[PDB]
């Protein structure tokens, strides 16, 4: 079963019906902020939304509840929660765009309803004096020469037609449309009700549409729609103590589920595997054996896609970043603290993590683990650097190459699929890669394997490491830039983010007019369409862009790889660098 993806998703009525509890607790607030004599003037605040399960919806726009659909599509199948906790900037007060878009771009249709409503009235206003002018002269023919005459009895029109004030020039125009709404609320409320057929687009409408933040206030139906059939996505608690995994109730609203809850690293073990969910969600510091080891005692065993959440202490950097070459795929940005109005959007950062962690058939763990295969370290580079650690470097052999490094990142997939990419990066090739990926000091302790393990030392960005004989990397605010000398360095990056995410695709973006010819883009394993849209102009020139199914585990960065065809062909992982090597032979040379 495959169409199981979009049944991994719509966990996804957290992200949608969550807002409502942002308008009766921030609609009860404008009320008591009032006394006792702003008594009865507040309460038409309406519960705006979409709801198919009941009666509810928003006065009139179906398009702001749709354009709030074409919205959650790229926000889940991107993942802007499950990586830094600053990639969820402008989108939680981008939620009160559209709402005060819709809170601030539909009174420009109401205003301009009573606009086209009083120029119709006063668009056939001269057709009324047109019809009493034409009105008054014609018993001037019929009754014998009765006078009393047209034009005398005429100016008390125009005197009373500008004596009109709003009331009848610009209410009495307003007095009707909403007016001729109880002519209209009919058709609009038949729609969804003497048929069950709007679902049908809806519960279709989770396959299609693109924006990209979070404005959905409750879209996909309420709570309970029977549609959540067959097998849901259940996950399992991990945390030191009673209260932290409203975190357990963070998955009991009618999507991703709890099954087994336990403080010990050991009574999870026998839990997890005890009633499959799809994902343990697991934490550090365990009762009895670690979480450091309560994955690969359950990896060496059923290798299951593990949450590692980890609130890290700088030295948490490797326990998330250790576990990673134990079995990780994406990990939490653990919190705690202040419980207010947040654990709406702290949910998000979990529960759509699951609907892209728990996104996986059984092909990555089948993927080097179907028989009892290690991969081990590092072979050589052969088909580029190998050949040159093999043979003369005097000038039998030698090349017309230059010293120009080809750059590139990831997320999602970064934890090892692109670690076993770095880490046949060779001293003699001058080189630099990017890595701009989901996660505050972790970029301090994931370069810091790739330059001890790999015999070649790279690096975490400071204020200008610049780079070839190390490597840009780090994700951190974070333009690298040219002087007037022939080569480049690491500048940073920090604005409103780039593609409202903090912004794999500017680096990309930059590098089309900055070094060129000898410079290579690459990608492999995030959920982003940044590096879509980035370095589809380094290959609509001259800049090789580089995933293949076989290795990583869910894909959404590479998900759309071949709509486009600036890629050059497909590319899974294993030894990269025996071609991402041979890229800088024939350019440079």
């Amino acid at each position: 079963m495959s169409p199981i993806l979009g049944y991994w998703k719509i966990g996804l009525v957290q992200p949608t019906r969550l807002l409502l509890e942002y308008l009766e607790e921030k609609y009860e607030e404008h009320l008591y902020e009032r006394d006792e004599g702003d008594k009865w003037r507040n309460k038409k605040f309406e519960l705006g939304l979409e709801f198919p399960n009941l009666p509810y919806y928003i006065d009139g726009d179906v398009k702001l509840t749709q354009s709030m659909a074409i919205i959650r599509y790229i926000a889940d199948k991107h993942n802007m929660l499950g990586g830094c906790p600053k990639e969820r900037a402008e989108i939680s007060m981008l939620e009160g765009a559209v709402l005060d878009i819709r809170y601030g771009v539909s009174r420009i249709a109401y205003s301009k309803d009573f606009e086209t409503l009083k120029v119709d009235f006063l668009s056939k206003l001269p057709e009324m004096l047109k019809m009493f002018e034409d009105r008054l002269c014609h018993k001037t023919y019929l009754n014998g020469d009765h006078v009393t005459h047209p034009d005398f009895m005429l100016y008390d029109a125009l005197d009373v037609v500008l004596y009109m004030d709003p009331m009848c020039l610009d209410a009495f125009p307003k007095l009707v449309c909403f007016k001729k709404r109880i002519e209209a609320i009919p058709q609009i409320d038949k729609y969804l009700k003497s048929s069950k057929y709007i679902a049908w687009p809806l519960q279709g409408w989770q396959a299609t549409f693109g924006g990209g933040d979070h404005p959905p206030k409750s879209d996909l139906v309420p709570r309970g729609s029977p549609e959540f059939m067959a097998d849901g996505v259940r996950a399992v608690v991990a945390d030191d103590s009673h209260f932290m995994r409203v975190i357990s109730d963070i998955l009991s609203d009618g999507g991703i589920d709890v099954v087994a809850q336990a403080r010990d690293g050991e009574e999870a073990v026998s839990a997890v595997i005890e009633h499959r969910p799809d994902v343990v969600t697991m934490d550090v510091e365990m009762p009895v054996m670690n979480g450091i080891e309560a994955t690969e005692r359950i990896m060496a065993e059923s290798p299951t896609p593990v949450l590692m959440l980890s609130a890290h202490t700088d030295e948490n950097a490797d326990v998330t970043f250790e576990a990673l070459d134990k079995g990780a795929v994406d990990f939490f940005t653990k919190p705690g603290g202040e419980v207010s109005m947040e654990m709406s959007r702290l949910k998000d950062q979990l529960v759509e993590m699951v609907s892209s962690v728990a996104a996986v058939d059984v092909g990555a763990t089948g993927s080097r683990s179907g028989t009892g295969s290690d991969s081990g370290t590092a072979p050589t580079t052969a088909g580029g650097s190998a050949t040159d650690r093999r043979g003369t470097g005097g000038s039998s052999g030698q090349t017309t190459y230059v010293a120009n490094p080809t750059l590139v990142g990831s997320s999602t997939g970064g934890p090892k699929m692109v670690e076993q990419v770095m880490e046949n990066l060779p001293i003699e090739a001058d080189l630099r890669v990017l890595i701009i990926q989901h996660m505050e000091g972790f970029t301090g302790r994931f370069a810091e394997r790739i330059n001890t393990r790999s015999d070649y030392e790279v690096q975490e960005a400071t204020d200008g490491a610049r780079i070839g004989g190390e490597g840009l990397v780090a994700a951190g605010r974070h333009e690298v830039k040219n002087y007037r000398n022939g080569r480049l360095r690491t500048k940073l990056t920090q604005d409103e983010p780039v593609n409202s995410v903090r912004a794999v695709d500017v680096t990309m973006q930059t590098a089309a007019e900055t070094i060129d010819d000898p410079l290579v883009g690459l990608i492999l394993t995030g959920m982003g369409e940044d590096g879509a849209d980035g370095i589809r102009r380094i290959k609509q020139a001259g800049g090789k862009t580089i995933q293949d199914e076989a290795t990583s585990a869910v894909y959404g960065m590479p998900k759309r790889a071949a709509e486009t065809g600036c890629v050059d062909t497909v590319l899974p992982i294993d030894d990269i660098a025996d071609g991402v090597i041979d890229t800088i032979t024939t350019e440079v040379t």
